[PDB]
């Protein structure tokens, strides 16, 4: 059940950066497949900032307003889901 | 209860780096907004070191002092906001 | 428990990868221990994306399909052992 | 106590390894390891897993190869007990 609402988060937040970033990175968010690796990347938090947020930021300043709070949902779900997975486990 | 404790820790942290770093490095720290983004950065652990740190190092040696400490602090009450927030479910 | 099956995951993973990445990124992939180094650095998620998945993507394109499931399947086992010891 | 004790185990092992370090390549690699210092600060950075493989093994292995024996091992240690020191407050709520 909350696999299903995360997948449905990152469909959501792909589509939403694919027609917001696209254009102007096409490597990263091009498609809506780029950016679902992108998102995924963004989500591991590997190069996030640096490599991500950063240079986007740097054509379209402000973008953190789409990034961290995804950063925020993605973390926190995930955060449950494996507390679950060990806690159950347990019980 | 964590999350407001939180906030106010990274608004005094800001506020600090913004008045330590933002002059010889304006691009993260010359602003209370940018303070504000680079030290989600360094907490989320994203090229805190060789990318942030480790630079700053070049120009403040030993602002690690400041650093290594804001990661404890934030690492720590994230991790029990998380525990806090999931044991209870 | 978990870290018997873990090893076994690596060691296949690693053999998988040496014969089909090895050739096109020696460095990383053209030696069963190198493919051990370079999947226990993904494992852990440093610069897996930009470093390591990202250019190996340029050559052979939807490797990916090897790469997040590996990320997957490894982070999954990590957490089974963190509680495995608890 | 252990919380403190596992605490002050960890600091130990800390101490070790960047003494290790320090002896082993801070001829080679002073900016990283030359001082116990630098190579407390290098530990750190490489503990939080940040630019660990590419930024600092991968580097150190082009001049002494297999130094991922002295990586690695010191990776799964000061990971184990930052989650020994995790859950010793995820059942201690």
């Amino acid at each position: 059940s909350v696999a299903a609402l995360l997948t449905v988060v990152f469909y959501i937040a792909a589509v939403m950066a694919t027609n917001l970033y696209g254009a102007t990175f096409p490597e990263w968010f091009g498609d809506l497949s780029k950016s679902l690796y992108t998102l995924f990347q963004v989500m591991t938090l590997e190069s996030w900032s640096m490599g991500i947020v950063r240079p986007v930021m740097n054509v379209h300043p402000n973008a953190w307003v789409f990034f961290i709070p995804f950063i925020m949902l993605t973390t926190f779900t995930v955060l449950n889901l494996f507390i679950g997975i060990i806690v159950d486990a347990m019980a």
